[PDB]
């Protein structure tokens, strides 16, 4: 008997966002080095494409668009959470942190 794992709910067909532990959360532009990562957190497979033109979701991959993979969550040494995106781990913060922090940027890809 061992209970310790919650399924992450992604917005789907939308920008970077998700809810964990009944709490709103999103992917930030802040990236954390593997050396800071403690270990795996959650295993999921999600991929989508967004156009940098209007920052909207699409159905195909164009030159004016960039693919984004929101998944592969990991833990940090400071109990911080992060998600894997394009071989790059980006820290995740609650939507309540808005005002001073914003979602990640596709320019990093």
């Amino acid at each position: 008997y061992q209970t310790s794992h919650k399924k992450v709910r992604f917005d789907e067909g939308s920008y970077t966002n998700f809810i964990y532990d009944n709490k709103s959360y999103f992917v930030t532009d802040k990236e954390i080095p593997q050396e800071n990562v403690n270990n795996s957190k959650v295993k999921f497979y999600k991929l989508l494409i967004v156009d940098m033109k209007s920052e909207k979701l699409l159905s195909s991959s164009n030159k004016n668009s960039v693919t984004l993979v929101l998944n592969n969550i990991y833990e940090a040494s400071d109990k911080s959470l992060c998600m894997g995106i394009n071989d790059r781990y980006y820290k995740i913060l609650p939507e309540s942190d808005k005002g001073a922090v914003k979602a990640l940027r596709l320019q990093n890809f």
